[PDB]
């Protein structure tokens, strides 16, 4: 129908704004902590500690999949990053404090972020 064709056409450049944020995103993370998954042959009980585990590769695979249908379901996915981290490493050490910039840095990315896809609905 011309209503799905549109609905898609929303979701598309939905799609297109949050390949932006998620680029900003990351280049937040000079270090590249949160590239990709932890490894479960480094860190075997990991998923004993971590319920949901996140990264930025899993979330650009989500995005090209347009599996993101909204800006809440993105930023929850980002938060998952954060507070895994804060939650698994001990707050003197280089991965918490890692997360700490990034959550604050990331911060205003997503403020702005969240009013252009209010405006452009
Ligand atoms: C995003 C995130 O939580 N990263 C964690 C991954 C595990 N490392 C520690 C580590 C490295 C190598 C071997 C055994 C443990 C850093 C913390
Ligand atoms: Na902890």
């Amino acid at each position: 129908s011309m209503e799905q064709v549109a609905m898609e056409l929303r979701l598309t450049e939905l799609t297109r704004l949050l390949r932006s944020v998620l680029d900003q995103l990351q280049d937040k993370d000079p270090a590249r902590i949160f590239a990709q998954p932890v490894s479960l042959k480094e860190v075997p009980d990991y998923l004993d500690h971590i319920k949901h585990p996140m990264d930025f590769a899993t979330m650009r695979k989500r995005l090209e999949a347009q599996g993101y249908k909204n800006l809440h379901e993105f930023e929850e996915d980002f938060d998952l990053i954060i507070d895994n981290c804060m939650k698994y490493n001990a707050r003197d050490t280089v991965f918490y404090r890692a997360a700490v910039r990034l959550r604050d840095q990331g911060g205003v990315v997503l403020r702005q972020a969240r009013r252009e896809v209010d405006s452009i609905g």
